[PDB]
């Protein structure tokens, strides 16, 4: 069996949705058409139900037939493992609901991979769909027992080492075990009676569940990670003119969490939303390119699209698929399609694709999503007060650098290697990142100390991992910020910081004031201070404790957050790595090598033709890739709306 | 002419304005009587009456004097009663349980019913048992043991298999035919309990909320055991799909779909809105003496036996105290009753017009079906958005059809496929209009084929046919209408609420809501839009024609607030013979309808303007000179012109 | 001290005592407090942080609170708060069982027993915020109470006419509940300590107010107290009228009191992060404008919530008149100039008794129960939601505020009808729905004798039972002169054109029509009869059965309203009583006496420069207060922007 790694050549794929009904004729006409589209790869759910016979005994028949197709078109197949389930049941369950029901997926583990296995064209078991749920199920009683159990092996405290009360959440640190040990269980299942495949999974709606994912634990028995990307499902935090930098930043997420396995994204929209999706489309031509290129860009191993066909009863009835109703292309098969072809006519280059890591991370962590949930009570009204503020705040950076042509990483901050000894021309921004405890403060305080720049906005380390406010009992930044807060005064959901002398920055919501001691002090035009620039050791702290990055989502204006990243980041970083001469409103560049080989993928997501001085690195721009015939004049690019350019850089 | 002399219901009954008296505890003598008079010098020849079964319980006894002395009253003026079976329930229950409980409370129904209607059977004054009050809830009591059993049961009786003949996966709607079975069941068990005692008297029954609650209606079963099929059509409930300068559009409507549901027997909406919302209802409004006087003529235009009014006298305690009354608290008339009594004195005046109205049916019928609300309720997931992705659209959308032929001033039929006849050997010059019934199965496509094959015109547009009664899509599997259709959907891909077709030819923009469906021809007539998609298509198929627009467009116009394009386009797939046979306008009138009916081979038109200004309306087709028999604001005519004023209801006599 | 309508007022703050709180820190927050002109402070007593292991009480944490506050001279409210989830921040309102009301029984003993030995304590509050909306009637001492209660009250289905009733069952046990519960709260207090005063904060009395029986209160209390948070209970308001909010919470706490003396026990002291309904941070000037609208309103006391903030979770940081380096923020700056202030002018400011203009607007529990019944409990913010009575009353308010009369605020069991002259008293009853057969004789009473009765909107549409006496026999049809002929339900916002030509007042969603009998009918210009006058015995009723309170709601205009109630006043208000010559949008004044000096408060709210020109009462304007150099010409008074000035009348 081939085995995924770092060198793999990409792939474009589809699911292959089997059923009972669908006839030999048209299950061919799929995989003939799958594999005429340059498509090298399909995945096939394993449906426990369409398996079991009256009598108790597995019946293999309807994906013998697939996998034989398969076979026969030499496309290679990824099987998820989907026990016998309600039809109504469109993701699948995500935990055993009883000790009986763990035995039955046992059972149902058993006879598949020992089956399924000895087919040469399969090349992974997916070991659950979309691990991960918002609404957990406490009530069944296989989960409640785990959590009674999990309470009673963990020694908790109701107050801290300095006397205080304390939350401890219990339910968010359980969940993240139960989904490691769920998982792993699965993976251990798996290889009871197959040693030879990749294990894969693919988390889903990361900006939300995220709290739920503990990759580097994932590692351990993966073989790679995968991920669902639907724009109708997990991009609600993003108009749809920026469903680039949505994706790129999901893209980053899962390389993060892969940290060594390499990564392909399990589940793209292939198709139409009729009925189903939270944020309905019908991806165009053009989208289907820029999705494959950002993934690709960021070192995915593969991009499969949900789905080729369409299921034919209920939920997503003739939705989502990438074929139309007779059963040939739509513009989005055919544009899936001149991908699969540019990378067999460019095999070298996109197997070997290594993102250019610019040096900035983007740091989330679990802790502040938990904290935030506890204070917003689950509020939903989209907003600084509400869930989600600690994911749009690291978001909007994020886009504020995609607008200024820089790659930024996105990672959770376990996953952030703070072991090394120089951290020169290395950036963290802790945007929102309301949670913080003392001994990520001591990383944080070595990666400064060791030349690191570190950027603070919002509500950054007000409480800890326990939701204590160390802003009231002692500040635990005090030391590496120089400085500590005064107040937070809400405002309107949109206000501005005009600085003395003047920045006029779009804020969200509060506004802080600071005191320093060691920092040099930012003052505003009310004469308040309203940030510091901190030297500590080697590396630099700015801290602007009100909300810009979620200011600069609230104006849809990101102008102002990337000039004053901009002006903050080391010199080597604008020197070394192509970036836009300034702030380019819904254009998108990120950078990568293969083999010694710098590229650069650019997308003009505006109404209008955008013209955009690339700056920074070696090299003259020869354009590689271009859907509608961009031009460049020195390293000037001149790109139409919609429209993805891959420039090779020469020399 | 054998069981009874009880008044039996007919077709050539003469029409009665009418309003619910509401009695209760507390009210006197002098009040109840006051009532019944001005109810009699308003030219009212009918009430109806809520006959509690917590008014007549003693401390287990029933006591009838509450409502003998209001039965009695009634007859002193000549008043006849239609007395509503409602038995013991909670005083905070406004609109009546619509099942039994448990069984120990089905036992108390029946003595219930035993008592009342061995009593009040005696006055001769009586017209019609209303069985239940609003038989129908969108909430059906599941967690009641008596439902829970009943569905247990239904399920047991019934073999329903996971795949289809084919081996594809099916839903089976087990509970929404369940409800259907269970509504046929309670009402005909109420007409059994009521003819163990009474076989003199009409049964009538009052569904309500049709444009929502249609799913749960087999009036082709409930016609075994009614004489009349009756309504609730209240302003402030039940046209939350509508603006009020519409109201008429949905009263014709609603008017439509009870005509339908009743076939062979006689209709009357049973409940009307006589007067004001304080704290109730949805949509809240006073009824104008304007509106009281539209929807009167919408109905008996629409072949109505009755219009009763809730209510003409108001509650007094909680829920609707003082509310929905026609009299004023001095307990005189408002100019809602003024209006009223002038509709039943025109009745007086032109007894015999007026008792054998049949409605002019242009031959176009617009279809709904159970099994598309059931399939949007299971697909939508029970969103209430208000668009294609919400429950309603496959409602909104016939409707705004209707909407568009109203304001071309052609009547319409509203009907439930099952009500349509498809046994006839000729459907020349007949229309159906299928707008986003999402479910068809291959009965009905037969029935279709049938239809359109002997000279009948089908106009599909939105997701007509997308999906069977099993909510499996023949689009994905095999599309079950290529053969009438001439053509094969290609893609659907969702747009903005509002976005418009724009057709290669001829400049022509079609307003369109949510999805552009496109399609393969191959014995159809393409028609391509300006990005050279096939967007429509005509199928000659035997003597028929079928228009198919896979985009809905129907909500496209009501998206819009603009149905002048749907009725240009409607009007121009119309057989000739509809267009010259019938009286409709020269063009489309924004906020005016026109519907006509007959009466003793006399034709008569009903024009109604609802705009902010004066119409003057070009009635042609049909044969004849206008005479205004009819007009509450000195409407006038010059040949077959009509000048008409905001708020003014006409009838026109051709001569 | 004894507390009484002669004691000197103070302003105060919450100190909130927690475990892992320093010695050095308390000590800090008493300083402040002292150097701030403040007196008092308030202590949660909670159970929770004094339970050991073993069951015994460890008053530890408390005394070191105590004794600092001594060592200051800072006198303690101390709040009865039992032991109860960490979570739980506005504590629970009744025991869960009579296991629980025993150990309650034992917390009341033990705190009370230790801390009544403190000379520093000035009250016991017996507890925070009692109130609910939502009862515990699945609790089993709530169940049990309610069912008892039940079984001792004979309720019939139907009135003496024979009419089907309702009898708000629900309703009249919630009275006698919090009635019953704070009683046995005082009882078990004065078992221990018979030397301090007792007190109680109701707080939400926008909402609340149908839960509380005031009078009965009075019977076990030395002082009435209150919550007005600007975050909670002002959301009927714009944050502009958070003066007439105050005012009229002043107002309704202070008729609740009778006889007894009032303070607001819980004031916003500082910032919402992620608490509050409507949140803010409190200017300043609004600091100054609260503490001026209480004391003005008889207030013997201000105590802010906080001083200093909770530490974890829920509120963390939030609330605090201090920052986080415990020094004074903007709003503890300003509350001690008023506590300065008050030191400096001890005789005036103790003795004032606010200048009754005769205005008494009536609410009453019954009109608030019926609203519930019939709106089944819709939130739409109009006449068919649950907040209309109260809204419609609190509208007439603030159009006399405008117009700078005071207006009563009251309940209507709290209204005196026993007196035998109400010449140049005037009641205003705006949309008080429900009124029974015994407070109509008194309306009858109080007019006959001279009294002045405005009614508006559906006033004595039902009785306390919701039947319609509109409809059966109209209760009001003797003192009215006239009788109701329709309502018809119109726009959220119509116009009510009088023919005299005068009126256009804005009317909402009704118009009502009535038939005169003996009044004289007010036609409209549509010619339909929409108002009258009743000469009955010497007094007066005027009444317009369409809510033109709540239509100045809707338009946010209360401009006609003003000059229509003007137009109906007795002339002894207008001559006796300092007001404005005409209506000022965004203007409040409300005039006191203390000994025979007359005073009067004036706050701007609006953007610009006011002049307001006062009429009425006699004497020279002297400013005493101005935080912004406010200056008066004879009588006219030039008043900035969010200034709260003092006028002395010399003479
Ligand atoms: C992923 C994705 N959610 C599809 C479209 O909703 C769904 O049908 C499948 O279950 C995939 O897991
Ligand atoms: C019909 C209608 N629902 C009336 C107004 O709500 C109501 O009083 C009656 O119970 C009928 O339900
Ligand atoms: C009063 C008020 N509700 C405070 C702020 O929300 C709260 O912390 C206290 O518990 C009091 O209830
Ligand atoms: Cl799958
Ligand atoms: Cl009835
Ligand atoms: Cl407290």
């Amino acid at each position: 069996a081939e085995r995924i790694s770092k060198q793999s050549t990409p792939f474009v794929g589809a699911q292959i949705f089997i059923e009972p009904g669908q006839t030999q004729e048209q299950i061919e006409q799929w995989f003939k058409l799958l594999a005429e589209s340059n498509m090298t790869t399909c995945r096939i759910r394993m449906f426990g139900k369409y398996m079991k016979t009256p009598s108790g005994t597995y019946d293999f028949t309807l994906f013998d037939r697939a996998f034989k197709l398969a076979d026969k078109y030499h496309i290679k197949v990824y099987a998820t493992l989907f026990p016998d389930t309600e039809f109504t049941d469109v993701g699948g369950f995500k935990f055993p609901h009883s000790r009986e029901h763990q035995k039955e997926v046992e059972d149902y583990i058993k006879n598949v991979v020992s089956h399924f296995s000895q087919y040469k064209n399969l090349a992974a078991w997916v070991l659950i769909n979309e691990p991960g749920t918002p609404n957990l199920p406490f009530n069944e009683p296989f989960t409640k027992e785990r959590f009674s159990d999990w309470k009673k092996e963990h020694n908790f405290s109701e107050y801290n080492e300095k006397g205080y009360p304390v939350l401890n959440f219990e339910k968010e640190n359980f969940i993240i075990d139960y989904h490691n040990w769920y998982l792993n269980w699965l993976a251990n299942q798996v290889r009871l009676y197959d040693k030879q495949h990749d294990l894969h999974v693919n988390p889903h709606n990361v900006f939300k569940l995220s709290g739920l994912y503990d990759f580097p634990t994932w590692r351990t028995f993966l073989n790679s990670l995968g991920g669902s990307a639907h724009a109708s499902w997990h991009f609600g935090y993003f108009p749809r003119k920026a469903y680039t930098v949505a994706m790129s930043a999901n893209a980053e997420l899962i390389r993060s969490g892969a940290g060594e396995l390499p990564w392909l994204m399990t589940e793209l929209q292939g198709g139409n939303n009729l009925y189903s999706g939270a944020n309905p489309l019908c991806p165009t031509a053009e989208e289907i390119i820029q999705w494959l290129w950002i993934n690709f860009a960021t070192e995915a191993k593969g991009g499969i699209f949900w789905s080729f066909n369409a299921r034919s009863t209920a939920a997503e009835a003739g939705e989502w698929a990438m074929i139309n109703f007779k059963n040939k292309s739509s513009d989005r098969l055919i544009a899936a399609a001149t991908i699969g072809k540019f990378i067999t006519e460019n095999v070298k280059m996109m197997s070997n694709i290594k993102t250019l890591n610019s040096g900035i991370s983007i740091l989330y962590n679990h802790e502040s999503m938990w904290v935030e949930a506890a204070q917003t009570r689950g509020k939903l009204n989209g907003n600084g007060r509400s869930i989600g503020a600690v994911m749009c705040s690291p978001l909007s950076y994020f886009e504020a650098l995609s607008e200024t042509g820089l790659q930024a990483n996105f990672k959770e901050i376990k996953e952030f290697d703070f072991s090394l000894n120089d951290y020169t021309d290395q950036v963290i921004i802790l945007s929102h990142q309301i949670a913080l405890d003392n001994k990520v403060i001591k990383q944080l305080e070595s990666f400064v100390e060791k030349g690191g720049t570190l950027i603070a906005d919002g509500l950054t380390g007000y409480y800890d991992y326990q939701a204590h406010s160390t802003v009231v009992s002692g500040f635990a930044l005090e030391n590496l910020f120089g400085s500590y807060p005064i107040e937070y005064k809400i405002k309107e959901n949109l206000f501005s910081l005009d600085f003395e002398k003047d920045y006029k920055l779009p804020a969200h919501l509060w506004k802080g004031t600071i005191e320093t001691s060691k920092a040099t002090p930012i003052m505003d035009k009310e004469g308040e201070c309203i940030a510091c620039i901190n030297q500590y050791g080697k590396g630099k702290v700015f801290w602007i404790p009100s909300p810009i990055a979620l200011g600069a989502r609230e104006s849809k204006d990101f102008s102002e957050l990337s000039k004053l990243t901009v002006s903050l980041l080391p010199n080597k970083i604008l020197n070394d790595n192509p970036h836009f001469d300034k702030h380019y409103k819904d254009v998108m560049m990120k950078s990568f090598k293969s083999n010694g080989t710098m590229y650069s993928l650019i997308i003009n997501k505006s109404a209008s033709v955008q013209t955009v001085d690339i700056v920074g690195g070696k090299g003259k721009a020869f354009i590689l890739f271009a859907n509608k015939n961009a031009h460049s004049t020195a390293n000037k690019l001149t790109i139409s709306p919609e429209e993805t350019v891959i420039i090779k850089w020469k020399n």
